[PDB]
């Protein structure tokens, strides 16, 4: 029982995600919102699993699914081939793309027209690799600790151009009509991306938590959720790809 309570009290699971990402995660009043933060608490409800979500940040998020020391991720996380040989992920629960986040003046009409322009993107994610998968990984990309950072750095001129998921990038343009920013698809150049909640390889919480979000899909929470967020009636047959 050295280094432990001897089964005293149950352990939380602890949840680990970087609240910078409206509107799967963000902070509103000092607490934690968003898609990802209601589909979550349905989920781990249907598992019977109490647990703790804690604001630790992107890469923080993963160096602690690989030490453990966190035992999920929920944070808008695109299930990667390469992501896999490190970590476990859920079923998926949302698809999305990448997308060009540029001002309203923006000559840049498709991704191949951000040939010699600087790009802002958060660290090790998915739209840090279409970038560089562009014309090359550089220092023309620059990469940021947050997506709210990039998207600051578009903002005063730092970088010509962001890429981020779609849902994001229409929700910041939604918010902040003063900006004029506008979203610019590409979806020749860029892939159908899935999301799942993330564990440390072998963790024994993913299959408990496959059936939870299968409960909730086949309750109808899921689509209250995806309603309250997004405004429309959710596809659920993207969940099944
Ligand atoms: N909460 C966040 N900052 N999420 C970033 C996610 C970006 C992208 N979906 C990825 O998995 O790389």
């Amino acid at each position: 029982s050295s280094g432990g309570d001897g089964g005293a009290t149950k352990k939380k699971v602890v949840v680990g995600t970087d609240a910078a990402f409206a509107p799967f995660e963000y902070m509103q009043k000092g607490k934690i919102v968003g898609f990802d933060v209601d589909l979550l608490d349905a989920v781990m409800k249907a598992a019977g699993l109490d647990y703790e979500l804690k604001n630790i940040g992107w890469d923080p998020l993963f160096a602690s699914l690989q030490s453990k020391e966190v035992d999920m991720g929920i944070s808008g996380i695109t299930i990667t081939d390469e992501r896999k040989q490190s970590y476990d992920f859920s079923d998926p629960y949302f698809e999305a793309t990448q997308v060009i986040l540029v001002k309203q003046g923006s000559p840049v009409k498709n991704a191949l027209d951000l040939k010699g322009k600087t790009i802002g993107v958060q660290n090790a994610t998915t739209g840090q690799e279409a970038a560089e998968k562009l014309f090359g990984k550089g220092p023309h990309i620059k990469k940021f600790e947050t997506t709210v950072v990039a998207i600051m750095e578009l903002l005063n001129g730092g970088v010509d151009a962001v890429i981020t998921d779609n849902a994001v990038a229409n929700e910041y343009v939604k918010n902040n009509p003063n900006k004029k920013l506008q979203v610019i698809e590409d979806p020749k150049n860029f892939a159908s991306e899935y999301y799942g909640m993330i564990f440390p390889k072998n963790s024994e919480l993913k299959a408990k938590v496959d059936e939870a979000l299968k409960n909730v899909i086949n309750s109808g929470k899921y689509t209250e959720i995806y309603k309250k967020w997004f405004g429309k009636e959710p596809k659920l047959d993207r969940l099944k790809q």
